[PDB]
């Protein structure tokens, strides 16, 4: 049906719209301490303490495959790769450290992100 082509014409740009916002998120992180899943050859243990593993690869490959329904299902990634840190190292560590800056500078990126949501549509 042409309705499912107009249904994804939202989709495609959603994925548009969720590309810019990765980036700036991203560029928040210029150690890239958040740009890769963490390894299970050096944490071996790492799953026993994060239940739900998140990083930027593994948010970009879901994004390029149109993965991402609303703005909810990506803000809900975004804070599981903050919240995981925050809970794996502890307060006194660069890890940690750079969640909070990390969640901080991320707040105003997601506070226009949902403004140009909503708006658009």
């Amino acid at each position: 049906s042409m309705e499912q082509v107009a249904m994804e014409l939202r989709l495609t740009e959603l994925t548009r719209l969720l590309r810019s916002v990765l980036d700036q998120l991203q560029d928040k992180d210029p150690a890239r301490i958040f740009a890769q899943p963490v390894s299970l050859k050096e944490v071996p243990d790492y799953l026993d303490h994060i239940k739900h593993p998140m990083d930027f690869a593994t948010m970009r490959k879901r994004l390029e495959a149109q993965g991402y329904k609303n703005l909810h299902e990506f803000e809900e990634d975004f804070d599981l790769i903050i919240d995981n840190c925050m809970k794996y190292n502890a307060r006194d560590t660069v890890f940690y450290r750079a969640a909070v800056r990390l969640r901080d500078q991320g707040g105003v990126v997601l506070r226009q992100a949902r403004r140009e949501v909503d708006s658009i549509g």
